[PDB]
């Protein structure tokens, strides 16, 4: 069960890096 | 300026993938 | 500049990280 | 085997990624 929720957490953390990354990607253009 | 807070929060969100990650590969060997 | 190919690799990075990640948690409900 | 061997490519992938953040934070200096 925990090895399954580790990589769903996991992912969730993934998806917020990516977020932060797209944003940042943009200000790059500023 | 915001790219900053942007990639500091990215790179936060990598550690907390990253441990939940290790946590997980661990589960895999039991 | 070169912030800009750090970007671009790390997103891509994430995104390879991503794929993989979801082929292992299918692996674990079988 | 390959749920262990994409949690360890995932996590290669984790770390190529974070290196292109910390060269992405300090050109943020500049
Ligand atoms: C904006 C910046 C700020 C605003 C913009 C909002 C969104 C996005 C950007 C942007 C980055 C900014 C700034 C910064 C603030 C600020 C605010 C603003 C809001 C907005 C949301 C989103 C959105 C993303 C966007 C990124 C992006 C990062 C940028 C950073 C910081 C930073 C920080 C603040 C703060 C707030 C907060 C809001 C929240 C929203 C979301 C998400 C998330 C995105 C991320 C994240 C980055 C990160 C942090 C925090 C933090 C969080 C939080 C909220 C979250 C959340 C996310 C992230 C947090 C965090
Ligand atoms: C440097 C930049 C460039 C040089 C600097 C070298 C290192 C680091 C930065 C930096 C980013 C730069 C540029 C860019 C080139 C360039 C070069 C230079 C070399 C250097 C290595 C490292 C090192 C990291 C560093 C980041 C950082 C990113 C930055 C980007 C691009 C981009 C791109 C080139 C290219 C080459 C190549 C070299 C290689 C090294 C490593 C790693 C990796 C780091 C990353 C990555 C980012 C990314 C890419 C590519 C790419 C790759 C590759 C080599 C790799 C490798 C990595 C990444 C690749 C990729």
């Amino acid at each position: 069960a925990e090895a399954e929720s580790a990589l769903e957490y996991a992912q969730q953390a993934l998806e917020k890096a990516q977020l932060a990354l797209q944003a940042a990607r943009q200000a790059l253009k500023a």
